């Protein structure tokens, strides 16, 4: 009852990645969530993993509010539960990406939040590192999160429609991670694909995926 998210649990004394119950006042129930407690000291808090094609991504608004999949396996938090945890302090975000020949790249920000709901949980990013590129490949100024049946992104387009999956889509911006999941023989030459422009470019679509959250003062 008293673990908030994969910090409070590495703080406890917990070092093992696996799956942990959190839960925190504002969140609509407690969560099931992939703790990685191997990436610099641990602690991480997964809200999005994919490394094998097997959960389908095209799902729309309310699916990527509440979640979907199993975080045993390939899953997304649910932006609500991002929401709940990211409004509490100062998170940073951490992305880890490999490619299809064994090199492993990271993006990561020192302030990472979203917009509530009527904010179309627009997203908020500060102070990108990483060897996935120089410069961010998600926009860090200013994108809605957009779905194939909600169109918030910032072009005249339906980025959702064209690339698929929930995303900080701009018009339509340098990532997609919730694309379509392309395997090794199938993975160059894909627009809709999981993308990443700055580490691999933008018709490369990446192996395996995760998005994870601790605090910044972790």
């Amino acid at each position: 009852g008293s673990f908030r998210d994969c910090a409070d649990v590495y703080q406890a004394g917990f070092n093992k990645s696996g799956i942990y119950t959190i839960y925190i006042n504002n969140m609509p129930e407690p969560k099931k969530v992939f703790c990685n407690m191997d990436v610099n000291g641990g602690g991480w808090t997964v809200i999005q993993h994919r490394e094998d094609g097997s959960l389908d991504f095209q799902r729309g608004w309310k699916e990527y509010k509440m979640g979907f999949g199993n975080p045993s396996g390939e899953y997304w938090l649910g932006n609500e539960f991002i929401f709940a945890i990211t409004s509490q302090r100062q998170y940073m975000l951490r992305i880890e990406l490999m490619d299809w020949e064994g090199n492993r790249a990271y993006s990561q920000y020192d302030r990472f939040h979203i917009g509530n709901e009527k904010q179309n949980y627009r997203l908020y990013l500060k102070g990108h590192t990483g060897t996935a590129g120089k410069q961010s490949s998600l926009i860090l100024h200013g994108a809605d999160f957009s779905t194939k049946d909600a169109d918030n992104d910032n072009c005249m387009c339906k980025c959702a429609l064209m690339l698929t999956g929930g995303w900080w889509f701009d018009a339509c911006g340098p990532s997609n991670l919730n694309g379509m999941f392309y395997t090794a023989g199938q993975n160059h030459g894909k627009l809709n694909g999981i993308k990443w422009h700055y580490f691999k470019g933008p018709s490369y679509s990446l192996r395996s995926t995760t998005m994870m959250i601790r605090p910044l003062d972790f």
